[PDB]
């Protein structure tokens, strides 16, 4: 599934992201906007033979089990599949452990170069929440 923004926004907002661990919901969207472009079928292999999956771009070295990552965590606890469903639940509750593991935000590469520092409200402006 393709989110909309300001759909992306609601679900994010109704699934306890907004203001989680002090991240405004902007930043969540902002995030997304740049790892998947809001799409949640989103893949993409890393240099180490890793995978990032979903709308959050979540990497199977250490959060999901994909079966092909030697030597892996599965920190989340779920098989990286979950992480493309259209239900953003599985994507959420995993970022809500990523973020909470001292680094932040900063886990998320295009969340720091491409968000963090930049008026990220305006990505859920003219959204109803
Ligand atoms: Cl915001
Ligand atoms: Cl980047
Ligand atoms: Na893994």
């Amino acid at each position: 599934k393709v989110f909309g923004r300001c759909e992306l926004a609601a679900a994010m907002k109704r699934h306890g992201l907004d203001n989680y661990r002090g991240y405004s919901l902007g930043n969540w969207v902002c995030a997304a906007k740049f790892e998947s472009n809001f799409n949640t079928q989103a893949t993409n292999r890393n240099t180490d033979g890793s995978t990032d999956y979903g709308i959050l771009q979540i990497n199977s070295r250490w959060w999901c089990n994909d079966g092909r990552t030697p030597g892996s965590r599965n920190l989340c606890n779920i098989p990286c599949s979950a992480l493309l469903s259209s239900d953003i639940t599985a994507s959420v509750n995993c970022a809500k452990k990523i973020v909470s593991d001292g680094n932040g935000m900063n886990a998320w590469v295009a969340w720091r170069n491409r968000c963090k520092g930049t008026d990220v409200q305006a990505w859920i402006r003219g959204c109803r929440l």
